[PDB]
């Protein structure tokens, strides 16, 4: 079947879309070159539909067999829960598209009457009625970019149910998407780890090969290529576990009057078309495609007989670090694991390439690299080119944004050369001259919502990738150049002059005392000669940051209203 058919309405937008950065002095402080930056918007809404529409091959052999019954086998080890109306509500992020039914998010999160009424409803609704498919809207997603010498990038495209649906889905499932993909597929899960412990995996994972061949594998448009029998069978592995009466029922209903294909409905109320593939904005898009790529690509390595595999999996995003055969064979083997990957419907975008460097794999966006801790010892940290960052963080400065990516990358990439030189300074310095230090922001890692004020930053660090992070030097030729050539390309001051600026920062924030002169101590001791002793900050082990900082989940996409 196809993955989508249309009917010539547009993909309309809910209020004006600005394209271009919009400039201010504080923004510009940061990046210089605005006409490089821009915003996808529903202009381009047509474009990114060509490329997701396509019809599926879908093939299952023996290797696929094998690998479903080891799932079932697992998941039947799980026992899952219903979740109250009050946890499914508490976990809806701030911001999610508000509901047709007259209420929001922020009415959800606070357990309103009416919100809390609406959903009841709905629940009742999908425990008596198993079939009627259940109205999405499609809308397209406003992401900020750099543009590129070799292509500019048309907008993802959004698929949603109402608020009151999303709700009910937590209700059935969260506790079953929370238990299930860990309970699969153990070690390769890779949402499990923080990015610390990413690295380790995959450094150990390298050199437990005798000689390591690795690749990532990107799939053409996943969601896409996830089948009505695709997710049939995510309802099937979500029914071996051990679960609520009620939960079965949801489950069931969920699966065939929504996660299997629907309606798509514009802003404007006007039909859009109809899907046969995964909805990017269902609670079950991150697990279901998690447990989905798992699967194809766990039969794939076998049918390709790659030996010794060892794989690691978020969503769409797949690693495989395995034994080589000679880089003859491995070439060849490689194209035998993306026919079969093929015939399991999971289609090449760019086709697969045999990596003999770990450094040289991009997997989550990001690759290994090597610096040295505070006693010259050598630390794996996770990076990544950061154009996309910086343009972000330009449009945040310039803007207000519902969720800021630039706190975000902050978090996951506190180790990095860039992230310390350049956002540490730039937005301690931004937060100092708009009297916000103290203010909470909410950030959003992979549909994992947090609420984190800019004053905790050296503790979560500390707390999420060590001590080290804050006495990182030594950084690889490779990393400093991709650095330095992306500052040069966006009009960025150079690290020399980030250096000079934090030595301002780090005075004022000193002068605060506090939390603010610790952020200051631990956060820019890069930027001194002479440096401070950094021992381990107390709040960093009294907070807790799986829990303390939480501000909900979205298992994929969704609008911010
Ligand atoms: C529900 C079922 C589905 C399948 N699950 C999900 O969809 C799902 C989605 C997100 C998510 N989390 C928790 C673990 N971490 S975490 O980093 O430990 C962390 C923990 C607390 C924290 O709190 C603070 F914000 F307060 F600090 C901040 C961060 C984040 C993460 O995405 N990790 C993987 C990863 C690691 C490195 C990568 O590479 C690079 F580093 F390059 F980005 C890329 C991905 C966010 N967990 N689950």
């Amino acid at each position: 079947s196809m993955s989508y058919s249309w009917t010539g309405a547009l993909v309309t937008p809910c209020a004006a879309e600005e394209q271009k950065l919009p400039i201010n002095a504080l923004s510009n402080s940061l990046l210089r070159h605005h006409n490089l930056v821009y915003s996808t918007t529903s202009r381009s809404a047509c474009q990114r539909q060509k490329k997701v529409t396509f019809d599926r091959l879908q093939v299952l052999d023996s290797h696929y067999q094998d690998v479903l019954k080891e799932v079932k086998a697992a998941a039947s080890k799980v026992k899952a829960n219903l979740l109250s109306v009050e946890e499914a509500c508490s976990l809806t992020p701030p911001h999610s598209a508000k509901s047709k039914f007259g209420y929001g998010a922020k009415d959800v999160r606070c357990h309103a009457r009416k919100a809390v009424a609406h959903i009841n409803s709905v629940w009742k609704d999908l425990l008596e009625d198993s079939v009627t498919p259940i109205d999405t809207t499609i809308m397209a997603k406003n992401e900020v970019f750099c543009v590129q010498p070799e292509k500019r990038k048309p907008a993802r495209l959004i698929v949603f149910p109402d608020l009151g649906v999303r709700v009910c889905e937590k209700m059935a499932l969260y506790d079953v998407v929370s238990k299930l993909p860990l309970a699969v597929m153990g070690s390769s899960y890779g949402f499990q780890y923080s990015p610390g412990q990413r690295v380790e995996f995959l450094v150990q994972a390298w050199k437990s090969k005798k000689t390591p061949m690795g690749f990532s594998y990107d799939t053409r448009c996943f969601d896409s290529t996830v089948t009505e029998s695709d997710i049939r069978t995510e309802e099937a592995i979500y029914q071996c576990c051990d679960l609520d009466p009620q939960a079965r029922v949801a489950i069931k209903s969920l699966t065939e009057r929504l996660y299997v294909g629907g309606p798509l409905t514009n802003s404007r109320g006007e039909n859009c078309g109809y899907r046969r593939c995964r909805a990017s904005g269902v609670l079950t898009t991150s697990c279901g495609n998690t447990l989905t790529c798992y699967i194809k690509a766990r039969a794939a390595c076998r049918a390709a007989g790659l030996q010794d595999c060892t794989m690691l999996v978020c969503g769409d995003d797949l690693v495989v670090i395995c034994e080589s055969a000679g880089v003859q064979e491995d070439a060849a083997s490689l194209r035998a694991f993306t026919e079969a990957m093929t015939r399991y419907s999971a289609p090449p975008g760019d086709p697969p390439q045999p990596e003999y460097d770990l450094e040289l794999i991009t997997s989550c966006s990001s690759n290994v690299s090597v610096a040295h801790d505070g006693a010259g010892k050598r630390v794996y940290y996770l990076t990544r080119d950061p154009t996309t960052p910086l343009a972000r963080a330009a449009w945040e400065t310039a803007r207000h944004t519902p969720v800021n990516s630039w706190l975000g990358n902050i978090i996951m990439f506190a180790p990095t050369l860039w992230a310390r030189m350049i956002l540490m300074t730039h937005f301690f310095s931004v937060l100092i001259a708009r009297d916000q230090l103290e203010q909470a922001l909410n950030c959003e890692i992979y549909g994992a919502c947090y609420s984190i004020e800019p004053l905790d930053l050296p503790p979560i660090i500390q707390r999420l990738h060590g001590l080290s992070a804050f006495s990182l030097h030594s950084y690889s030729p490779g990393e400093i150049n991709r650095v330095a050539a992306c500052l040069r390309k966006l009009g960025v001051p150079p690290l020399r002059a980030w250096r000079h600026r934090a030595r301002s920062v780090r005075a004022r924030l000193l002068s605060r005392g506090g939390r603010a002169a610790i952020c200051g101590k631990y956060l820019f001791n890069w930027a001194v000669r002479t440096k401070l002793k950094l021992t381990p900050i107390a709040a960093a082990g009294r907070l807790d940051l799986s829990g303390w900082f939480t501000a909900g989940y979205s298992g994929g996409d969704i609008y911010h209203s």
